[PDB]
């Protein structure tokens, strides 16, 4: 067997090319220094696997009621953008691409980390349950936003996609999956609104666009991805009438010519009814662009699926996490170690 194509040089667009199909997806390790800054461990973390296409960072904070796990890095303070200069100068010594991701946790945030402020969320609609590996935090109604509140989350997007600039990224994923503030506005379990940003395809796909939008007025086009999860599942309860809201964000979302579309899932073998199918495949059909496919390929799985027109790139995380070499490896048809929680607690 071979994983030829997966070392294809692929061409984004005018402004980027990859040296290989591989990314790194992001993984958050909660690993920064308390002020949210990347730390010099994070720089040796990254630069190690500059061998991929493209890396995505773990998911970035954008401002402080974004927060909803410990020591997260962010990218609203100089001395954060000063840390993630660091980071992308060693990537990009070692020859690697870096687009950071940006988050916003929505309803997933919690108080404890910004001072007992409002969590924040389309709607007042509580997720069961308590931070993972803390305390007794547990998680509260967020406060709906506003039209005012909306604004400043869009314009804080923006802001934050300029900091992306001065801290050297190559662009911005966008993260609008897993059941986080974006994709809270996409999905009927969350977005119970009946304004102009709830009820319709159209209403609920207008955060997610207001936020691509503002961000490509500031880094371009060709440096702006997003993340979506058209399914549920990750803090999300499903909903029958959520796929149609994706039946409109997708086309919409061919308009911006975006650098990619990149897949939210933890097996893409999983068929989920409401799609007609896996989530990959359900993508593939009602959007004919740049697309990411993620969760539970293997290098000869992806290979396959690549071939097969299935998806441009292949995302891969936790392989990542236990072979930082993953990409010398795959080349080299060498052995893998399989990915096991316990290496969390370390970061190589
Ligand atoms: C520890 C861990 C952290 C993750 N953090 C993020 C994240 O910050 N942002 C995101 O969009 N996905 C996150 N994911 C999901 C991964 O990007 C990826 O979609 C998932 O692990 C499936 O790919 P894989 O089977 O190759 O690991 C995380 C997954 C794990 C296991
Ligand atoms: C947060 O993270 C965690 C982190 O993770 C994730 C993120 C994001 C996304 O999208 C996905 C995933 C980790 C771990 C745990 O347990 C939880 C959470
Ligand atoms: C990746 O490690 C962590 C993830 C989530 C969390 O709440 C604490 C640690
Ligand atoms: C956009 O929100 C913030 C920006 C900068 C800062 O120091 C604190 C918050
Ligand atoms: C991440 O956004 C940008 C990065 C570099 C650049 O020259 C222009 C935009
Ligand atoms: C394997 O690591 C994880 C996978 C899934 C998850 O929800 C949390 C951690």
């Amino acid at each position: 067997n071979s994983v030829e194509n997966l070392f294809d040089t692929y061409k984004l667009n005018d402004t980027i090319t990859l040296k290989n199909r591989i990314l790194m997806a992001p993984l958050t390790r909660c690993m920064a220094d308390a002020n949210l800054v990347p730390t010099d461990d994070m720089v040796a973390y990254y630069a190690r696997r500059a061998e991929a296409g493209l890396i995505i960072s773990e998911a970035t904070i954008i401002r402080p009621d974004a927060q909803g796990y410990p020591n997260t890095p962010g990218i609203f303070t100089q001395a954060q953008i000063a840390g993630w200069r660091k980071v992308t100068d060693a990537v990009h010594a070692n020859g690697g691409k870096i687009f950071v991701q940006l988050w916003h946790t929505g309803r997933v945030a919690h108080p404890h980390f910004f001072g007992g402020g409002d969590v924040l969320a389309p709607s007042a609609q509580k997720i069961e349950g308590s931070v993972p590996r803390m305390r007794e935090l547990t998680y509260v109604t967020p406060k709906a936003v506003t039209v005012e509140d909306i604004q400043g989350l869009v314009r804080d997007y923006a802001k934050a996609a300029e900091n992306v600039i001065e801290a050297g990224f190559d662009g911005v994923e966008i993260h609008g999956a897993n059941g986080y503030l974006i994709d809270q506005f996409l999905h009927h379990d969350s977005n119970r609104r009946t304004d102009e940003y709830g009820g319709t395809p159209v209403n609920m796909s207008r955060f997610a666009l207001e936020v691509v939008d503002a961000i490509i007025a500031r880094i371009g086009h060709d440096r702006t991805g997003l993340r979506i999860s058209p399914g549920a599942y990750f803090n999300m309860a499903s909903d029958s009438r959520d796929r149609v809201v994706f039946d409109y964000l997708l086309p919409e979302l061919e308009k911006r010519d975006l650098a990619f579309v990149h897949i939210g899932i933890f097996d893409d073998s999983i068929e989920f009814d409401y799609l007609g199918g896996t989530a990959s495949s359900y993508v593939r059909a009602h959007y004919g662009k740049t697309l990411v496919g993620v969760g539970s390929y293997s290098a000869e799985t992806a290979s396959k699926a690549i071939a097969e027109d299935k998806f441009d790139l292949i995302a891969i995380g936790r392989p990542f996490i236990a072979n930082p070499d993953y990409v010398a490896k795959v080349r080299n048809s060498e052995e893998l170690v399989a990915y096991s929680d316990e290496m969390l607690a370390s970061l190589i």
